């Protein structure tokens, strides 16, 4: 069993004034709300009892438009990140809530989409001891975790955010952790960047041995909806795929369904109240249409 | 002495889910609030003296951001529209903001861009009787106020979304009135649709030969933020503006210091909070240079 | 075995006027490089190094100019006129000589697919040795294209070209794999009431034989198509999108020849030279001493 | 009487291989071929008489495209810039076109729009004496020609690609001459960067007391289609112009019909051709249709 963690807090100074009336997570990406496509990834894992930690101001607006997942087949829980300090406090924010399980972390402004991501995820979900984490060709990798690789392919170090990059390789802010995370973070100290690092997580799984670090090839794209330009680039993507397909990207009440951890009777109810716009219509449709 | 109102509330089934958790106005325009946008409009037309009206649930929103506006040299205050039952209800909701002055009134998600703006508001602000509109050629005038015109120019009908439009061209979300808006306002009935129209308060004027239509040229932009793609596509429109000409489209702070309604230290004061963003470097950058 | 491959790259561009007055749909370009360029490389990545380029006869030319005989790529590209956009199964009768007695593909100008483990998705396409295989695609508007129906065991029953009331949302895409079959059914194709020779038709006669194999390229591939001037726009945008994340281009043909070995380093540098004062000549240069996964 | 000429040559370098392909002023611009865009600039200052240089190669091909503009009641004549040595060379390719009037120069790859774009066009282009150029506030300045001004808003010094601009001002590539112009042309030797400067001519002036430097004002868009990024961003512009007003940009068959330089029989004549598709409709709407 898997619990899920979503990491939706963070600073907002760098998008104010924009995000001084709303958080970045509950921007819209196109036609949706940004939390739904990190929250569409665990579903598509396989994860239904996940975890949303944000700050003392967001908390409450994610409670309010997510509830507690029942509608959608899940078990969502939430919890206050007081400050900024770290995305590696996750797993002391949320140690009570995994317990003795395994888990899988998720960045707030991290989207993915692409041809079997389910079974990437899927491959990474089942192996039982270790660390997963993927790793992404991108043009500027010194805004990222970067990891460099040997001549044979194999992982061989890490680093945050350096001034000379050793690869192009970004570490996705997706991350797959068997028991060990949460005593490996209970020993960290702050980084220099004053951050209890995800990096220095997965670094002590490195230097374990025990980090398989799979590439996230280029025929996916992996978006940061951090600044106001790629938020922007995000929604053009969306929008693109979503109008050429006539399916939407990150609808969880269809992963819930096609998951069938929703029937057609409950889906049909949450199609209802959103029946006058195209979100609901397309919910409704997804009740007499077979999609491959 | 004309007071201005913000027309900030609205339905929004259509925009669910996204704006299940942020109404349309508080959705940023690329890089600042919605509101920004039609703030700045009222700005530009001399106006400081400034209503906002918002759901109930978004008046502590508004008033959070923008506080009683002496920040900016505004004069800002809030009332609340329980039911969007009509553009109309501005007149009654703020029957005693207005007093016995002139009057304007703007839509949260009207966006409009161009040269001398300025100089086409500041004309419509000086004519002290009648009211004051702008006709837009459009695509869909079936989705709007729709003017008809004489073979001289002159206007002759006003329908509201017609179903068989008369011309091309739509009555925009700005309207300049004088002492009649009010009893006017207070003489309406809802529309068979259910709504207390401005369609209605403007052939009041019209039937009255005190009603003046500018032509807004295509040179102009008027654009609204009224669905997902038109608010991607507002949002690209202010990028490759603002990127281009290394300036902001619609920053209060620059138009208050502009217009003289705050001096260098107080902008001064409002950049150091936003300093570590791009937004507080420019409102610095505005001190040191002459921009025509 | 060799596989044969074929362009079709004419048409008249009548959506996209005024715009294609000066060009051939299939020269403008897609964000950074023509869109030629784009199914080029959807033939390259299945492995075909042999290609027919089928265009008008005023832009028959304008290709030859653009990329050659192929060779600095390592590649064999010929080239055939049609002398009226008269329907996609005149590929195969205006490219009987160039087929011969092999496998052969035809891919359609205007239309760009993207996505993970597409490489894959067209080598098993392309090494298999008898029938005719095509992809279904969910769409919004299925009425503007070849729609295929299935039962309700996901067996392909029915094809209809641009039906008014389409059976399905699955469109079948501008990328057709055949067997040596294909010809003798062009050959006795009759003009459709759309007044062409419809590929549709030939897929039919497949069907019919129970040789007919529809693979769905699903959801989490792009296939989109530059047709209008909408639509061309938003491919560009999506392209952009990427490269800008990635630091990788998208159907750089001197990339997917280096990849699959058919021309060496020494080969590369070549072509970069001519191209460095540029981003995409930069590009090449940057892949001799960067593993790219 | 002004004669204009669009320069439409160069190599295109920075948008290879795109323009291995084709004269980067033969690609569109979202609906129609850049060159348009220019075109319709000098027919909206009132010139009819216009000489377009391009390469060996292309100028051919855009005299297949547009002829001898008869049909658009112009008068389009052609001439070859053997090898893109500078844009002062279009003065001595130019000297025999130009003769002893007035002149004009639109770059190939600039584009403008916006409010009174005419009325700014028409005031330069009847002046009858001296230089007229326009500044624009632009991001990146290095990458222009930079116009420097005093305290006085007197400009008072020209760079031409500045590593460290004195102002935030570009002159954007729209020149108009009086009959000094040759002669200034004839004497000007190379740059340090290989080139034939327009910056040089535009000094001359200036040094004569002779160059009106008319500040372009943040409510028009000049944008400039040189990168593969500013191509797209600039297709995107003009899309969402078209799409919300039913109106396009730079269609040189309506300036020909609204200067009435063709009449109405001739205006249905050129929509026939095109009437299968978007462009043609246009054209035959704008025949029972008045746009103010
Ligand atoms: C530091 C911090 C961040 N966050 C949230 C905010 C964002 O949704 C998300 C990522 O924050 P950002 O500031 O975009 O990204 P940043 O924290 O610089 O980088 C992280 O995210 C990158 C992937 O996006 C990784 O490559 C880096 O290794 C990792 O450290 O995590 C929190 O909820 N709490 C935090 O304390
Ligand atoms: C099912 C579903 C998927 N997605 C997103 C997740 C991924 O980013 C992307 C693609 O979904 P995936 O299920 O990983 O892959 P997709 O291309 O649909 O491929 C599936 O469908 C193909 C066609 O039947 C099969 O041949 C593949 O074996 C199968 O994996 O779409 C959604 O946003 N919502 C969804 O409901
Ligand atoms: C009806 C109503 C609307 N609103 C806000 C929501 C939006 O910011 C703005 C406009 O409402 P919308 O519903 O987008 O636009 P719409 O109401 O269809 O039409 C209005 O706005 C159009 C232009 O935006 C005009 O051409 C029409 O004449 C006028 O009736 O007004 C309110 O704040 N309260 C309301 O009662
Ligand atoms: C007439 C015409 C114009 N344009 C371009 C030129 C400009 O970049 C932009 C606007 O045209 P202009 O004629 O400069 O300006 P516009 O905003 O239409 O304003 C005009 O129309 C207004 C409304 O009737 C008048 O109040 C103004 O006096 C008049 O100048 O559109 C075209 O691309 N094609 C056209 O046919
Ligand atoms: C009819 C015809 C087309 N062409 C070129 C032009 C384009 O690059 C490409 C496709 O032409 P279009 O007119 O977009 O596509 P269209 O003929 O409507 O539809 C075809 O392509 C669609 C996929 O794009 C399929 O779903 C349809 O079954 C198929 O008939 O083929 C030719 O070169 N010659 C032709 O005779
Ligand atoms: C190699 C290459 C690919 N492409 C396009 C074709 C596809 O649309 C897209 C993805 O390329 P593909 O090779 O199909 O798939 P990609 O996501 O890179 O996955 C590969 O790379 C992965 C990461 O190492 C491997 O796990 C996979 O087994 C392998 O198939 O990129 C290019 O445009 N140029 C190229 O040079
Ligand atoms: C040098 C040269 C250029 N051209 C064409 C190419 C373009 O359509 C147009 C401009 O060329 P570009 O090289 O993009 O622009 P660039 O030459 O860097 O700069 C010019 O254009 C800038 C404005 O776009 C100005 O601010 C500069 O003062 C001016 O020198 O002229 C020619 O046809 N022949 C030429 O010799
Ligand atoms: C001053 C200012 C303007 N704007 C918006 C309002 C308009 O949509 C657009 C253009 O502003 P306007 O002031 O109406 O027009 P603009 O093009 O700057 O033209 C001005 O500056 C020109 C150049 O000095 C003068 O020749 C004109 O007479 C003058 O009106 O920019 C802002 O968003 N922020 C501002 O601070």
């Amino acid at each position: 069993k898997r619990k899920g963690i979503i990491l939706a807090g963070g600073s907002g100074t760098r998008l104010h004034p924009a995000t001084l009336a709303i958080s970045k997570q509950l921007l819209p990406v196109y036609d949706k709300p940004m939390i739904y496509y990190p929250l569409s990834t665990l579903m598509l894992a396989g994860i239904r009892e996940i975890l949303i930690i944000s700050t003392p101001q967001d908390t409450p607006r994610f409670q309010q438009l997510l509830g507690d997942g029942s509608n959608w087949g899940l078990d969502l829980q939430y919890a206050v990140q007081p400050s900024p300090d770290g995305l590696a406090q996750a797993f002391l924010i949320g140690e009570s809530f995994i317990g003795n399980d395994l888990s899988a972390l998720v960045l707030g402004d991290n989207l993915y989409y692409g041809h079997d991501f389910h079974e990437l995820l899927g491959s990474a979900s089942q192996r039982q001891t270790g660390a997963s984490v993927f790793a992404y060709h991108v043009l500027d990798p010194e805004r990222y975790g970067v990891v460099e690789f040997d001549q044979g392919g194999k992982a061989i170090s890490l680093e945050e955010k350096p001034l000379e990059p050793k690869s192009n390789y970004a570490v996705t802010g997706l991350y797959f952790y068997d028991q060990q995370v949460v005593d490996i973070a209970r020993d960290l100290k702050p980084s220099p960047r004053g951050e209890l690092e995800i990096t220095d997580v997965n670094r002590a799984y490195l230097e374990r041995g025990q980090l398989s670090v799979e590439i996230m090839g280029r025929g996916y794209a992996w978006l940061d909806t951090g600044t106001h330009d790629s938020l922007l680039e995000a929604g053009q993507f969306i929008a693109t795929l979503e109008n050429r397909q006539g399916l939407k990207v990150a609808c969880p009440e269809e992963i819930a369904y096609r998951q069938k951890w929703i029937d057609a009777a409950q889906l049909e109810k949450l199609a209802a109240p959103l029946a006058k716009n195209g979100y609901g219509q397309y919910l409704k449709r997804l009740l007499t249409e077979t999609v491959y």
